[PDB]
């Protein structure tokens, strides 16, 4: 009800993050993203209704919540900045005769996470303090919810490991941002871009105070990453506070709506309502989307599917969500997905009767799969047991 309690996050600084072979066919995590993106969002008059932010950089000890010390002087730091470092880190980034060079003859930390000399630093930087910025707003509670639109992504990103996309965890850096600013809080992050977050799993794996819940396809270990198997549930003191809804069996039957439908009804909401957030995170990629092919999806998730997700967590933590833009490239799927999750944002409601597709039952992978979180997790969560 209240106006402008929503907030929307994008900035002209994240486009700037872009090989310099200038083509973005053999670069699928382009800035076109984030720009067919927030127009989307004009056209369909749901801007005027978000107090919206440009958002900032990050500080080198922000992202030192998450990232080393050497992580951060090598994707934080740009030569020759006007930084105040001392010499023997001056000298160690000198030890770096390093980079990558790319087939397209751009420079990259790997085959597809590249780097702008001059604009990447700055980009990564600033989706990762524009999600923290975004989520103190509603921590504070003057702001309800809202909405990241930030690239490069994040959800990859381990303590020292650029990898995927993704050079800093912008989501993992803004729960811990918001963590030491509201002392004991709790807080969950529910991970549904199709690709595991392994980042932010390796970042919460023995910490009891966030709770992460993933769902992608895993297959027996046989999609990017490869991590995040079912069994993996937390360690030491964060024993059950992981939760991998690892999709197997590959892309037939159908993986789409009903799946996840399922997963939210019988595992995310449950477990989410059990541990009971303060807030919510969310690694919102859209590659799960319809119109994804084979190698970078297969699944057939739908816009008013993300939209209903959405809707869903903000029956949590007094209504505290925070969407951060993950992976999804094509353009029309990610655009119909955020249209729906920031419609979502606002208040209104999706109609679970009105799909005819959401009459069908769970393929029997989903199934299976849900089957081995429940009796995995059955351990640590009372509505997973018996
Ligand atoms: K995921
Ligand atoms: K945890
Ligand atoms: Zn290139
Ligand atoms: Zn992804």
């Amino acid at each position: 009800t209240l106006p402008f309690t929503t907030g929307l996050i994008y900035d002209s600084v994240m486009l700037k993050h872009q090989c310099s072979c200038g083509d973005n066919s053999r670069h699928p995590e382009h800035a076109g993203r984030i720009q067919s993106i927030w127009s989307r969002l004009q056209e369909r008059g749901l801007r005027s209704q978000c107090e919206c932010l440009r958002g900032r950089k990050a500080s080198l000890e922000e992202l030192q919540s998450v990232h080393s010390e050497r992580h951060v002087l090598l994707y934080g730091t740009n030569p020759l900045s006007r930084l105040k470092l001392d010499n023997g880190k001056l000298a160690g980034l000198l030890a770096q005769r390093m980079f990558v060079m790319l087939p397209c003859g751009g420079v990259g930390v790997d085959t597809d996470t590249i780097w702008n000399e001059l604009h990447s630093s700055n980009a990564a930087r600033w989706a990762a303090g524009s999600v923290t910025d975004l989520a103190f707003k509603v921590a504070s509670r003057e702001l309800k919810n809202g909405f990241a639109v930030v690239r490069p992504p994040g959800h990859h990103a381990d303590h020292s490991t650029a990898m995927g996309f993704c050079f800093f965890n912008s989501v993992a850096i803004a729960c811990r941002q918001l963590q030491q600013q509201s002392k004991a809080s709790k807080i969950l992050i529910v991970d549904w871009d199709v690709h595991h977050g392994n980042g932010t799993q390796q970042t919460f794996y023995q910490d009891p105070s966030v709770l992460y819940i993933s769902l992608h396809r895993h297959d027996d270990g046989n999609f990017f990453p490869g991590s995040g198997a079912v069994d993996e549930v937390g360690a030491g003191s964060g024993e059950g506070f992981n939760v991998n809804v690892a999709w197997a069996g590959g892309l037939d039957p159908p993986m789409g709506d009903p799946e996840y439908l399922a997963a939210f009804r019988i595992v995310v909401m449950p477990i989410a309502r059990e541990f009971s957030p303060d807030l919510v995170l969310v690694s919102a990629g859209f590659d799960a989307a319809e119109g994804h092919p084979a190698p970078l999806g297969g699944y057939h998730v739908s816009a008013k599917c993300f939209g209903y997700m959405t809707q869903q967590l903000m029956n949590l933590a007094g209504g505290a969500v925070v969407l951060a833009l993950e992976g999804g490239h094509d353009l029309t799927a990610i655009c119909d997905a955020s249209e729906a999750c920031v419609a979502a944002l606002l208040g209104n409601r999706v109609d679970p009767l009105s799909e005819e597709g959401w009459k069908q039952k769970p393929n029997l992978n989903a199934i299976r799969s849900l089957e081995a979180v429940i009796r995995v997790h059955s351990k640590y969560w009372g509505c997973m047991q018996r």
